[PDB]
């Protein structure tokens, strides 16, 4: 803390010019994204946006990453520092300060919607990956706010639901991550989440905001809400909330400067959380007076590059079975699935991005296979009933005033919106026009809420307006699109389309969306099965959608969308060397896993996610994922409660979430925690553990040179009604050529052999002879050691 002393004196000279008015502006926010700006004190502007893959800006491209998992999946924190290196670039070019990221949160239940969004159902993969990806941001000077302090692990009534968790299984399971990113990466802020945990609300919770995260861990970031969690002025500066930033109508502000004025509320308090948001102006740079944390910036880093390394990374190469991957050398290849041809690269929610261009797996493998590239059939279309208007749309923004006057025009990216206008803007318009594909019964529709009417060929279709009784608006503009109107558009030939919304008084975006004229679903997987029957291996892209996949609400099962379960099916049985590649973001079923040759998940895998599974799948790369959760059948899974009953979600099961759970229920998963394979044998050979570092040597014995995530699970030789059997205590990322060997020296951390004091309030190191083995996999383990705990 050498210029830390010196940018805080800065901090105070800035709160000691400010005056009570000005203290509690700058705590409320401007804009959707950023604060108000201070020249009487020379603050910029503080810019904040979304999030974990790409940073979006205000709306005026991104690079989109693959999904927070996949990046878990890696096993490798130093792949996270690069991936948040390269987030920083992003954001100093956007003009941002502070990036909204990373999700945190564990994967307590398989239908969880921003499951695609966490890390790992583990703690400690967590808190690793997250701390690389913290301290790679900022390494680029940019802020980050770990998301969402604390419980957030389900989206079902999230904005009210009160998330009744045990003493132990907070700080040893949901608090775990966020103690291990504060410690270990030091992350200018945090952001509080909009359900509550034992009683009091995320944004109004005194004792794990003041006296758990600040008071035990010594944060000293600042604490913004989640997008309109913050609700009371009082309540929430006296629980430790800093930022009321779901808008320009915020709960701070004036209401704030009034409550200091008049009520019991002290200016101390108002004064102890404007230094928070001062300390975050001068580490981001906007305060001039106090110089900026991160001077010299990292080096330029190719974000096309970062993009494919860390998707080829990910897969998981789960099946593999006598070798259907990689491809052979000349060997006649069908791409089926929709999937293949237009790409889920990113999840749904706020951390959407609109990257430059997408590398889908058909143009992927177009490149890589030789002349008579992979023969195309669609087998089914997951992305149903309705999909944003893109494909033959050539659409404007109009901007209308009070006298339907143009004011504006800006160009539309597809169907998609959020220039010299200001509260004068009566309307936003959406024309252009359609040529459509295919001649039949085109759908038009809406995701967005308010007062809209279309307009396909002149002809009003649809007037009206489209409310919800949802206690969240979040929840309702990233739900599934509403269809409008059917209408009979002939192909080649096309109409102007239209689709207006009136605004006036947070609600602010709408879409326009378009489902293509039918087709049969079992004609589709009869075309297909021919492509299956003419080739030597099938691969056969099944993907869930953004409309299954996203924030807001929870998933109804881990079953696949559409009919593509018996397209895999179909396929399987015309051809057995079939190779499904899983391009979901979360848990989902895979009943045809005896039938087919292979499985290989490949999570939302970026714009460059075609560009690496072509080169894994050729067998130019290896795919270097292993599980960051445990993958199985709803049923077989025994921690699934996402909906809260009397407005409460108990967490009954306690410390034992993912494996943990499995363990307890003697329920055997697919696929467990840590399972993966890639295209070389490995032979582990010694394991020596002296106090707590085990060093474990590793063989190749394949015929090619590849990665081996080397995994230690420690495990009480006693009986453990209070703990889990096994669990994570350390791991380690290693490369090897054929026959060569590599060591590993992976000290597991003191906190592994710790459990919870919930009546002394601290952390008890569990002595006793444990079991250290090092292996592929939990299910996996090749080698095993018994060690005493050391003093």
């Amino acid at each position: 803390t050498p210029a830390d002393e010196a940018r805080e004196a800065a901090v105070e000279k800035a709160l000691a010019a400010l005056d009570l008015d000005a203290k509690a502006r700058l705590l409320s926010g401007q804009d959707m994204w950023t604060l108000p700006a201070l020249p009487e004190i020379g603050l910029a502007s503080l810019v904040m946006s979304d999030g974990p893959i790409g940073v979006r800006g205000v709306r005026w491209p991104s690079v989109a990453l693959p999904s927070p998992t996949a990046l878990a999946a890696t096993w490798d924190p130093g792949l996270a520092r690069r991936a948040g290196v390269l987030l920083a670039q992003e954001a100093r070019r956007k003009g941002v300060h502070v990036l909204l990221a990373p999700t945190v949160n564990l994967h307590r239940s398989p239908l969880g919607g921003r499951h695609f969004e966490a890390y790992s159902e583990d703690p400690y993969l967590t808190g690793e990956i997250g701390s690389g990806y913290v301290t790679g941001v900022q390494a680029g000077g940019v802020g980050t706010t770990v998301k969402h302090f604390v419980a957030n692990d389900a989206e079902t009534d999230r904005f009210t639901v009160n998330n009744l968790v045990s003493a132990r299984a907070l700080r040893e399971l949901y608090l775990a991550p966020f103690e291990a990113i504060v410690a270990n990466a030091h992350p200018w802020g945090i952001m509080t989440a909009y359900n509550q945990v034992n009683g009091s609300t995320m944004t109004e919770h005194r004792y794990l905001v003041n006296e758990v995260l600040r008071g035990e861990w010594g944060f000293d970031g600042f604490n913004v809400s989640d997008w309109l969690a913050a609700r009371s002025t009082t309540g929430a500066l006296t629980g430790g909330l800093d930022v009321a930033m779901p808008g320009p109508a915020t709960v701070y502000g004036e209401p704030l400067a009034a409550a200091v004025r008049a009520g019991e509320v002290t200016e101390s308090l108002l004064d102890e959380a404007v230094r928070r948001v001062l300390r975050l102006a001068a580490r981001v740079g906007i305060l001039e007076g106090a110089a900026p944390a991160v001077t010299e910036l990292p080096a330029p880093v190719d974000g096309e590059a970062l993009a494919r390394e860390i998707a080829r990374r990910s897969f998981v190469l789960v099946r593999n079975e006598v070798a259907a991957l990689p491809l052979e050398q000349g060997a006649t290849v069908a791409l089926i699935g929709a999937a293949a041809r237009d790409a889920r690269v990113l999840g749904g929610g706020s951390a959407t991005v609109f990257p430059a261009r997408v590398v889908s797996p058909l143009d992927g493998l177009t490149a890589a296979l030789p002349e008579g590239a992979p023969t195309y059939a669609l087998g089914a279309d997951p992305n149903e009933e309705l999909a944003v208007a893109d494909t033959g749309f050539t659409l404007r923004a109009v901007c209308r005033d009070a006298s339907g006057t143009v004011i504006g025009t800006r160009s539309a990216p597809n169907g998609h919106i959020q220039g010299v206008t200001h509260a004068t803007l009566h309307s936003v318009e959406l024309t252009g026009t359609f040529t459509p594909r295919e001649t039949g019964t085109h759908t038009f529709g809406v995701k967005g809420l308010g007062a809209y009417t279309l307009t396909v060929d002149g002809t009003t279709h649809f007037d009206g307006v489209r409310t919800t009784d949802t206690d969240d608006p979040f929840v309702s503009f990233f739900g599934a699109p509403v269809p409008l109107a059917e209408v009979e558009l002939t192909e080649g030939t096309p109409l102007e389309v239209s689709l207006t919304h009136v605004v006036e008084l947070t609600m602010l975006a709408f879409s326009l969306c378009h489902q293509e004229p039918q087709r049969d679903p079992d004609e589709l997987i009869a075309e297909a099965v021919e492509a299956a029957r003419a080739a030597d291996t099938a691969v056969v892209v099944v993907a869930t959608t953004e409309r299954v996949e996203s924030e807001g609400f929870d998933r109804k099962d881990l079953r696949l969308p559409g009919r593509q379960d018996d397209l895999v099916r179909a396929v399987a049985a015309a051809n057995p060397a079939t190779v499904v590649v899983v391009n979901a973001g979360s848990p989902v079923e895979l009943p045809w896993r005896e039938d087919v040759a292979a499985v290989l998940l490949t999570w939302f895998p970026g714009q460059e996610g075609g560009a690496a599974l072509a080169e894994v799948l050729t067998g130019a790369h290896e795919p270097g994922g292993r599980l960051p959760t445990t993958w199985g059948s709803l049923t077989g899974a025994p921690v699934t409660q996402v909906t809260p009953t009397a407005g409460e979600l108990v967490y009954d099961e306690g410390v034992f979430i993912g494996y943990r759970a499995w363990d307890k229920e003697d329920r055997t998963p697919t696929y467990p925690f840590g399972h993966g394979l890639g295209y070389t044998d490995w032979t582990y050979e010694s394991l020596d553990v002296t106090g707590t570092t085990a060093t474990v040597r590793v063989r190749n014995t394949g015929t090619r040179e590849g990665r081996e995530t080397v995994q230690l699970y420690l495990a009480p030789t006693t009986a453990d009604e209070n703990r889990p059997t096994r669990w994570l205590a350390g791991f380690a990322t290693v490369e090897a050529a054929p026959g060569e060997t590599a060591e590993a020296v992976v000290r597991l951390p003191r906190r592994a052999f710790e459990i919870w004091d919930e009546t002394t309030g601290a952390w008890v190191y569990v002595t006793g002879s444990y079991e250290v083995a090092a292996g592929r996999s939990i299910a996996d383990r090749r080698t095993r050691v018994t060690i005493e705990a050391p003093k």
